[PDB]
C-alpha cells in the first residue's frame, strides 16, 4: 500500500509507507485564483504516477476537519472544499490537507530532530514565514486549527501593507518579501546598485558579491527573523528552534545573526540556553510531510 | 488506581450527585462503585444527603501571595472559598520565616493534619516543578528554593510555587470564565504583562516552564529600553511602565505630575488631554499584544486582567478594534475577547487552587 503527496506552490512525489520519496515531478503551473483548474491538473499527475491516500500540503489557513482551504491570501483562495473536490476523482481514497509548515513539521518528528525531541519549534524562513510547535510530539492546531500564524504578528505597528490586510507583519520584514517592501525605496539611496530582482537567490548574490542595498536588505532581514525567533523563544520556551526553509540555502547570510539576537532572549539571563538550530532533513522532506499527513492518520 | 480518580472528579464537577447519575458516566459496574464510594465516604472525602456531595472542609489550604511592600494569607475550603484572609507587611531569606510564621496563626487552633497544602503566587520567573523561584527582579531574588525552604515548617505538606498569572488562570478555570472554555488564554496588565495560555484546561508550562513571557516580546525594534535589557519589549508600551517612558517627553507636547496607572487614568476620566493619548496608546500597543497571541495561540476567548488596576479603568474599545483585526478574522472567525469576572481575591484563591487542583 503506497500514498501520493501533493505540494501546492505543484509538486507531487509518489512514497511507500516510510516516506521514501520513489518518484516525483515538477508541473509548471500558477494557481491565482484559479482552484478549479489547478485540481484538474493535480488529478491528472495523481493518477500517471500509478494508493491508500492522498495527502496536501498548501500555504494558507486550514480546517483539516472537513479538509477545506479557508484561506489562502497568497493564491487568493477563499473557501475551497479540496478534500471533497478530489472525491470526485478518488471517490473512496482518504484524502487529508494541512498547513505546509505542520507538513514539514511531521517530517522532523519521525525522519529528522523529533527522534530526540518530544516538545520543540520549527520555524521556516523562506519567501514567507512559518510556525509550527510540537508538544509531547504533538502539533499545536489550537481551537480552530489556526494556530501558528506567526507570520502575521506585528512587528512594526504602522508597517508595511502585508498580503493579509494588516500593517507591519513579520511576513513583512522577515523574510523575502521584506526584499520587495524596502527594495524600492532604497533604489533612488543606491542609484548605481547591481540588484534589480528582489527574490531570496538574487539579493543573496548580490550581497556576497558586496552590493551595498542588497547587504542592507539581507541585514535588516536577518534582525527581524532575529526577533521573531526571540519572540517565540519569550513566548513558548520550547527545549529547541529549528529553522528549515529554502531560505537556508544562503544560510551564511544570516544564522549568526539570528542567533546574536534569539539568544539575547528573556529566559537566557538565568543559565539555561535555548539551542536555536537548522534541520536536518533536504527540501523533499516538505513532500515526505505531506505523504506522512496520511500516513499517521491512518495507523 | 484510576477509578478514585474519574469517580471523584465527576463528584466535584457537579458538586452534588446520586449513584446511579454517577455509573451511567463511568466505564465499570456498581460492584466496583459501591468499593469506591464506600471507601471514599469513610475516608471523609465525600458525603451523602441518595446524593452524594464532594466534602469541601475534608481538608484546608493555605495560599500566599509574595509582593513588594507585603504578603497576603488565605485559608480556603477545598472548593477554594477563602474563610479566612490577612495581610503583613514585607520590604525585603527571612520572607519564608515570616510566611511560616504567620501560617500557624491563620489556622488557629485547627488539626494540622486537615490542613493540605501551602500554594505560593509570585511574580517573575517561576519553576513550579522544582518548588523554585529563578528570578524576581521586582524582590531582587535569584534562585530562591522557596518550596524546598519552607518545607522546613511543613515537611509532611506539599508547597507549589507559581508565577501570579498562572495562579490567577486556575482561577479562571474552576471559577470563572475558565469553566466554559477549555482553550482559553488569559492577559495580565498592571505592574507588567504576564500571559497564561490554557491548553485542554490545562496552563501551557513549556519546556522549562517559562512560557507566556509575552511580555518580552518586540513590539517596536530598538524602541524603549526594557528592564530585562532588550529593547523595544511589548510590556513598555502596552501596560503602566508606557506612561514612566512616554509621560515626560509628552510634557513637551502638552502644558498632570504622576505617571501612576490610577493617577493617569482618573486623570483621563477628568478630561486631560495628555493622560488620555496615553491612555489610548497603552492600548493601541495592548490589542498589538492581544493580536498576536490570537495569531499565536488561536484561543476561544481571551481573559483581561488588571493587576493593581481596575480593567474597566482600561480603554477596551481600542483594545477591540486593535485585537479583533487578526488573521482568523479575514475569514470570519471572531475570537471573544472580555475583561474577567473574578476580583482580587481570585489571585489568592488561584494559589489555592494550584494545591487543590493537584489533588
Ligand atoms: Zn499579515
Ligand atoms: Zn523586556
Amino acid at each position: 500500500g503506497f500514498v501520493v503527496s501533493v505540494k501546492v506552490e505543484l509538486l507531487f512525489a509518489l512514497t511507500d509507507l516510510n516516506a521514501e520519496i520513489i518518484e516525483n515531478t515538477s508541473i509548471p503551473f500558477s494557481s491565482e485564483k484559479k482552484p478549479e483548474e489547478a485540481i484538474e491538473l493535480i488529478a491528472k499527475n495523481v493518477k500517471k504516477m500509478c494508493l491508500l491516500g492522498v495527502g496536501i500540503a498548501i500555504s494558507g489557513l486550514v480546517n483539516r476537519k472537513k479538509g477545506t482551504v479557508i484561506r489562502s491570501t497568497m493564491l487568493g483562495w477563499e473557501n475551497v472544499a479540496l478534500e471533497a473536490m478530489l472525491h470526485a476523482h478518488f471517490p473512496d481514497i482518504p484524502v487529508y490537507v494541512d498547513k505546509n509548515i505542520n507538513c514539514y513539521t511531521l517530517a522532523e518528528l519521525w525522519l529528522g530532530e523529533g527522534k530526540q525531541s518530544n516538545n520543540f519549534a520549527t520555524v521556516s524562513v523562506g519567501a514567507g514565514l512559518g510556525l509550527s510547535v510540537v508538544i509531547n510530539r504533538q502539533i499545536y492546531y489550537g481551537a480552530q486549527g489556526g494556530a501558528g500564524e506567526f507570520g502575521h504578528t506585528t512587528i512594526q505597528p504602522g508597517g508595511y501593507k502585508c498580503h493579509c490586510g494588516q500593517k507591519g507583519c513579520l511576513e513583512m520584514y522577515a523574510s523575502e518579501f521584506y526584499f520587495r517592501n524596502r527594495g524600492e525605496e532604497l533604489k533612488e539611496a543606491y542609484p548605481t546598485s547591481e540588484l534589480n530582482d528582489f527574490h531570496f537567490d538574487k539579493v543573496a548574490k548580490s550581497a556576497r558579491a558586496g552590493d551595498e542595498m542588497a547587504t542592507e536588505l539581507m541585514g535588516k532581514m536577518g534582525e527581524y527573523l532575529g526577533y521573531g525567533i526571540r519572540n517565540i523563544i519569550n513566548t513558548f520556551n520550547p527545549e529547541k528552534v529549528i529553522i528549515v526553509g529554502e531560505g537556508l540555502h544562503h544560510r551564511d547570510l544570516f544564522l549568526t545573526k539570528i542567533d546574536e539576537i534569539a539568544s539575547q532572549n528573556f529566559f537566557s539571563g538565568a543559565g539555561f540556553e535555548t539551542e536555536i538550530t537548522t534541520t536536518s532533513l533536504e527540501d523533499p522532506a516538505w513532500l515526505q510531510g505531506a505523504a506522512l499527513l496520511v500516513i499517521h492518520q491512518l495507523f
